[PDB]
């Protein structure tokens, strides 16, 4: 008699053990997604007023809520579709101005372009620029 | 024993689960718990005619308030016929 | 007994787990496609009445569709096979002309070629024309 | 189940090793420009 | 008892799945091999008499039987050693001469250097030559 | 009753047996480091005298005591800190003077840069000069 019971409560210990580490792998597994789009952008500064302007050049097609722009600029912290007024997608040829800060760069300042995901849980830099004099 | 799919946007709050691989389970048997506002409500529930979940199913539940908090978590339950046994599916923790 | 069951849930898991990442990895090979045309152009001016006429020089043939111009001109957004009534391939001695918005052109003022895929989601610049006075 | 996450992480690893490099080549490549009169 | 004996087929069952894996893994990993060799040739023909020159001009050393001629010319599909009587090896200098099939080429037909591996399983094309007028 | 117990050895006897594997492969996974500087050196040798002039041109800093010569010259085995009196680094600028053994080089004889890492277990070849008449 006991040792079918020993193999009833041993089979019973054995299933909840599996799931345990199932939902473990299954959530572990979940996690990785969402890759960052891939595309160049064109740097052009004007020293006279301190105006720096971003333009895609080529690559594949980003949401302008996507993007921001980070840098001591006056623009700094803010999407690519809040600093233009009405822009939705960003493609070849789209471009934004922004402003260094105060009325002029440093040698040695950088200024990004950065992507966030949907959900908020991963960013990349997809391109900096610093200031060599 | 099933895989699902936890997509979040932070912009509005929703979070869409899919069913991806695995067995057919009935919608009756599986609820969401957690801070949303579809909170204890079965899957057959959430949506208005669902019966089985099967590959490419998929439910939209609202975080509770208009945002989730870093390390709020949202579990999928399975709960037997008689009601005398319970699994957690699969789990999502917000990180932020 | 319960060491061939735990051999069987294992093997479950693993199936399922192989699965999820199968579909991602195939997800993720099948995003690279779609190369863009190489082209040369020649861009003539004439300052007296701001007419600039872009020809097609020597490279690949190109759907009209998929080309258009951008810049400070009249014609700016629209497609090659729109400036002119009837193109439908750009070959070697194909010609548009567009005219300087408002009369003529300010120093520092550029004009891109763009070609887009069919889908849409990916773009280039073909070539850029900058006026230096 | 080891192998299936060990391939995970790998594949986790390899994205944002080239998105590593890709900002530094796409960063070298626009810094040619500006030719003189 | 029951457990132990679970444990020991579980085990015997993993030593041969273990094996069938290696055996086709293995076999997998044999199969690259044999690279060809890097050379350049001089075609030289003329058009009077129809009789096309090869010669070898740099590159590596190369078994004359490795090397054959596909094209329409009299000595198709023959090797470099037996195109000249008593030749072993493809050093700078060496040539061999063939005539285009009936008394002259027209204009679009190729003429191939192809080499082949040992074994035969594999084959290269290691210079080719069109005739355009 | 005995079930359980069987289940009780299994466990024992499967902790030990991953705790010996997870050593190994730990110990395996540590033995990867260590990678060699990249920089390029001239070598710029008189016939007159038979002195060779090796100095750094460009690349990464170079500990002195890391560096050292082999060939067919007087100072042979010896670190660049040795053959001058007080470097600590190599930088751009930086250069030793060997004189071939004898007093003149023979056509076919290579002198090498090699650095060593700080254990011992690696080393690598910097850059290699062969005298060609």
């Amino acid at each position: 008699v006991s040792p079918v019971i020993g193999v009833i409560l041993m089979v019973a210990i054995t299933v909840i053990l599996a799931a345990v580490i199932g939902t473990f792998v299954l959530g572990l597994g979940d996690q990785v997604s969402e890759t960052s789009p891939q595309a160049s952008f064109d740097f052009d500064y004007t020293n006279t007023s301190g105006n720096l302007t971003i333009t895609h050049e080529s690559g594949t097609s980003i949401d302008a809520d996507s993007v921001s722009i980070s840098g001591p600029v006056g623009d700094d912290g803010k999407t690519w579709a809040d600093i233009d007024g009405s822009a939705t997608e960003i493609t070849a040829g789209s471009s934004i101005t922004v402003t260094a800060n105060g009325s002029s760069f440093d040698s040695g300042e950088t200024v990004r372009v950065i992507w966030t995901s949907d959900s908020g849980s991963s960013s990349s830099t997809l391109q900096s620029w610093t200031y060599n004099g």
